[PDB]
């Protein structure tokens, strides 16, 4: 097999020689965040893999809740396991929200630079957010509310000015060797101002969703779960040689 989703017998083809690792957001998991994007990439011939991270005992389905440094270590082990199995030298990473930000910890402090070619962030909180902003996720994930507080570490670590965010962004945003893409939406209600999602460096491409389609009004959750315009742009970043401009026509 040269395509699949969590199929560890998958072997990346010559057209798509790097396997893709998908990294969910806050309150997400390896399956539900990626019900549209994973098949979408499988149909374009990628070997796709998705991990669970930040699990809290007694809270199935809703992850990204444990300490984000520990989450980055889970990502570390998971990428090694995907590379050990596929044979490939490097993986490409796609992440939504927390999952677009957390891999920068792996890249910067756990030697992920070696093992990663590209990091694509969809609505990533790259310089953190507020607890108030994170509460705007709750209507999409009701039932998680009773198991969390302001001290839930996966939430507190995302707060702009936290010890975690301070450590992560003390130096520059990027690490040499890696191609970074950020896809943001101006209607983001969770991570504001939305420009703080953007990365800075020589090898960064920041993209505003509404530049691609002016009438795509996706907010924070939609952009990383169901938005095919966003996902077309993800497919461009994963294979820049065969990229084609993303317009409203990608909505199907
Ligand atoms: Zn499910
Ligand atoms: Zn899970
Ligand atoms: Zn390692
Ligand atoms: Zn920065």
């Amino acid at each position: 097999t040269s395509r699949g989703w969590n199929d560890y017998s998958c072997k990346p083809s010559a057209a798509h020689p790097r396997p893709v690792v998908l990294v969910h957001g806050t309150f997400g998991n390896s399956i539900d965040n990626w019900l549209v994007l994973a098949p979408y990439l499988v149909n374009r011939g990628y070997c796709v893999f998705s991990l669970d991270y930040g699990q809290l005992p007694g809270v199935p389905f809703f992850h990204g809740l444990g300490p984000i440094d520990k989450s980055a270590e889970q990502l570390d082990v998971f990428v090694d396991k995907v590379l050990d199995a596929t044979g490939a030298p490097k993986a490409d990473l796609v992440g939504h929200s927390q999952g677009g930000m957390m891999p920068n910890y792996y890249l910067k402090f756990l030697g992920g630079a070696d093992k990663v070619n590209a990091l694509v962030g969809i609505a990533p909180d790259n310089h953190g957010t507020t607890l108030l902003g994170l509460t705007k996720l709750l209507p999409f994930f009701p039932g998680v509310e009773k198991f969390i507080s302001d001290n839930t570490p996966g939430l507190a670590d995302q707060v702009a000015g936290s010890p975690f965010i301070t450590k992560l962004t003390a130096g520059g945003d990027t690490v040499p060797g890696v191609r970074y893409t950020v896809i943001a939406t101006k209607y983001d209600q969770v991570v504001t101002p939305y420009r703080t999602q953007y990365l800075d460096g020589p090898n960064v491409r920041n993209v505003l969703l509404q530049d691609l389609c002016p009438v795509d009004l996706s907010e924070h959750v939609a952009i990383g779960t169901i938005d095919r315009i966003a996902f077309h742009e993800v497919a461009n970043a994963l294979d820049p040689a065969r990229a084609t401009p993303t317009t409203c026509a990608s909505v199907i």
